[PDB]
DNA sequence: TCGACGGATCC
DNA sequence: GCTGATGCGC
DNA sequence: GGATCCGTCGATCGCATCAGC
């Protein structure tokens, strides 16, 4: 069936009002997405922090419109070391973070511009574009090694500060996270290896899947639809974009949104509300 | 994602 | 700047 | 032997590069 995001709950389980609004969006081509007026949508949504994945855009080709974006002035970008127009992530923030860093600290996994880490007063924000297992699972073996290094890195981080992980994690955790699970158990993003990796990521860091913690049995909630076969028209999709939270942060969780109607990509944006 | 393919295998 | 082909995706 | 059942296996869209001039 089709899906309507419920309204934004902007008070916490204790009634404290949300102080912090984080939007995450795989823009699948930053320049194409700006040409498709996504930046307008970002302006009307007005996040305190915007995380972008799959920018496919090197630092010096960044369009001018991003400078004229005065509520998200502190901007950080990561592109692959030697693969142009591939991958890429950015982190735009209203307030200046204490410390920004790139990658997870493992040479093998830090060459494709996928991870930005931004340290704030009371939490640490990681945004990531996870490597896709590949058509015909050509990179599924590399991906399990990423999963373990990423798990290890995030666990280390979360031991020092409450952690918010957001972005495209390239896996539908459970069968409820995609429209046709039975046909995709051998396609990238729904292999047993990928769903197990996600489960261990939740278990080992540990982290809670914010959306699923709030809406544990809501089906048809997806963040991605392939461009082909009018899949978004029919809501034949996958939930690949998450906010994963330190359990410490659950009493701060106000809501976790899926902005199904915002166009500009084959991913829609997701928005997180915290009382901090 | 969807389909046309097969090569199975049922009534 | 323009064509045409290739890489990469969930 | 003529219908179904179910595993492949290509071809769909979109962004971006690259080779060449
Ligand atoms: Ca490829």
């Amino acid at each position: 069936a089709l899906y309507e995001d419920p309204p934004d709950q902007k008070t916490s389980p204790s009634g404290k009002p949300a102080t912090l609004k984080i939007c995450s969006w795989n823009v699948d081509g930053l320049r194409a997405w700006i040409k498709k007026k996504g930046l307008d949508w970002v302006k009307e949504e007005a996040p305190d922090i915007l995380c972008l994945q799959e920018t496919k855009c090197s630092e010096n080709k960044l369009p001018a419109e991003l400078q004229e974006l005065p509520g998200l002035s502190h901007q950080y970008w990561s592109a692959p070391s030697d693969k142009e127009g591939y991958s890429g992530v950015g982190l735009l923030s209203r307030q200046c973070p204490l410390k920004v860093s790139y990658g997870i600290g493992d040479e093998e996994h830090d060459q494709e511009g996928r991870v930005i880490v931004a340290e704030f007063d009371s939490f640490v924000l990681v945004t990531a574009y996870v490597p896709n297992a590949g058509r015909g699972l050509v990179r599924l073996e590399y991906r399990q090694r990423w999963d373990e290094a990423f798990r290890k890195f995030l666990k280390g981080l979360a031991s020092r500060k409450p952690l918010v992980l957001c972005g495209d994690l390239n896996v539908a955790h459970e069968e409820i996270d995609l429209r046709n699970p039975k046909g995709n158990k051998k396609n990238a993003g729904f292999t047993p290896q990928e769903c197990q990796g996600f489960g261990e990521l939740l278990q080992a860091v540990p982290l809670a899947d914010s959306f699923r913690h709030l809406y544990p049995n809501t089906p048809y909630a997806y963040t991605f639809w392939t461009y082909m076969m009018n899949a978004r028209s029919k809501n034949v999709g996958w939930r690949l974009d998450y906010f994963l939270l330190s359990h410490s942060l659950l009493p701060a969780l106000c809501d976790s949104k899926i902005r199904s109607k915002a166009l500009g990509s084959d991913h829609c944006p997701i928005t997180l509300y915290l009382a901090l």
